[PDB]
């Protein structure tokens, strides 16, 4: 249940999400592309889904990948801004869930983003505590897939 | 080209866009839904395109419409944040252009959003000068359709 999952976002989890987002959200282009390239490097089997983006190995030089990556960060910004109201968080989560359901992305495969997030956070000196907080937010989307 | 349309946006236009966005972008849920409901009220012929959202006459109560409306405002937030780097603005614009090209939305049809934007701006006392500024930003997307 997406609603039960959303209920897991306690006061402490919400603060950790906001505190870490202040840092990684300040450079959407840089961190967005970093998240994507890490996903492709650590999980080669997912590259097939991103056929439209072309040669993703080009990274920042790939205009489609850069546009996609920046936009992905605004999806996260959206989630963060909705933390105060669970009903609004749920409706935006289900909107993006549909974007992935149509792409045939399962909850299990969506969860492969946790690795990349953990690594990007770690590069900015945010440890497991923060990685786990983000895993709970990702879990809300997983519940809708 | 899209780059040409983007590179054209002058300092004064960007100033008006950012000044007005500070206000209408401060209540994404409220103004986003207002924009969509106005589009449906003034251009009833577009309702059919949004059948995935269900009964759009439900307004704020429609969770799918609310989720869509909030997300649409983040696309605009994205545009506004990229104003000073045409290269980044172009790649995000082309990303969203694809979202509409796949739905068979022509440049002319996409321009129907200007009416609703003008009205929402006016509700906050931003006159024609501001509506014209926004029409220029919308024109950047039209250059990609
Ligand atoms: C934090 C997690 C993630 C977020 C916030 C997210 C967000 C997004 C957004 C906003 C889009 C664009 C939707 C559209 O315009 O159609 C997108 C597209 C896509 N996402 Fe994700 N995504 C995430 C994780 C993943 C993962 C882990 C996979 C794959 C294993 C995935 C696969 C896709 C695919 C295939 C597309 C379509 C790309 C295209 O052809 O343009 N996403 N995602
Ligand atoms: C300020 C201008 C506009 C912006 C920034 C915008 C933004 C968006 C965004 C972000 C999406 C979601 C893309 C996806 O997840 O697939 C969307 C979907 C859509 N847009 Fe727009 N849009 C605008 C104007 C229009 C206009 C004027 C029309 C039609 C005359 C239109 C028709 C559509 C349709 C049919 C969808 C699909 C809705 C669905 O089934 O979920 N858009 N738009």
């Amino acid at each position: 249940s997406v609603y039960d999952a959303a209920a897991q976002l306690t006061a402490d989890v919400k603060k950790d999400l906001r505190d870490s987002w202040k840092v990684i959200g300040s450079d959407k282009k840089g961190n967005g592309v970093a998240m994507m390239t890490t996903l492709f490097a650590d999980n080669q089997e997912t590259i097939g889904y991103f056929k439209r983006l072309g040669d993703v190995s080009q990274g920042m030089a790939n205009d489609k990948l850069r546009g996609h990556s920046i936009t992905l960060m605004y999806a996260l910004q959206n989630f963060i801004d909705q933390l105060d109201n669970p009903d609004d968080l749920v409706c935006v989560v289900e909107k993006f869930a549909v974007n992935h359901i149509t792409r045939k992305i399962s909850a299990a495969e969506f969860g492969k983003i946790n690795g990349p997030i953990k690594k990007v956070l770690a590069s900015k000196n945010f440890g497991d505590k923060y990685a786990n907080a983000w895993a709970k937010l990702v879990a809300v989307v997983q519940a809708a897939l």
